[PDB]
């Protein structure tokens, strides 16, 4: 599913991401824009041989199982394909663990490089939330 901007903002808010670990909703929408372009089916191979999955490009090296990432963990206890679903529940649950791991949203390099410190509230402008 390709979410609209406000559509994703509403789903993330319903699933408890607004202000999760102190990160406002716009931070999460911004991350998803630059990770996946709001496309739940997005997959991208990483240079280390792991793959990123879904709306927030969650990495098979630590977080989900894809069966082809040696020496990798599955800390969200989920097949990586479950992070591609139209329903974002598994991605959100997993993202909550990631953002709690010590470095906050810096876990998403694209968030650090493209969202961090910017006017992230712009990402929820006009949304009826
Ligand atoms: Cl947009
Ligand atoms: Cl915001
Ligand atoms: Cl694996
Ligand atoms: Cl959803
Ligand atoms: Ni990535
Ligand atoms: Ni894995």
């Amino acid at each position: 599913k390709v979410f609209g901007r406000c559509e994703l903002a509403a789903a993330m808010k319903r699933h408890g991401l607004d202000n999760y670990r102190g990160y406002s909703l716009g931070n999460w929408v911004c991350a998803a824009k630059f990770e996946s372009n709001f496309n739940t089916q997005a997959t991208n191979r990483n240079t280390d041989g792991s793959t990123d999955y879904g709306i927030l490009q969650i990495n098979s090296r630590w977080w989900c199982n894809d069966g082809r990432t040696p020496g990798s963990r599955n800390l969200c206890n989920i097949p990586c394909s479950a992070l591609l679903s139209s329903d974002i529940t598994a991605s959100v649950n997993c993202a909550k663990k990631i953002v709690s791991d010590g470095n906050g949203m810096n876990a998403w390099v694209a968030w650090r490089n493209r969202c961090k410190g910017t006017d992230v509230q712009a990402w929820i402008r006009g949304c009826r939330l």
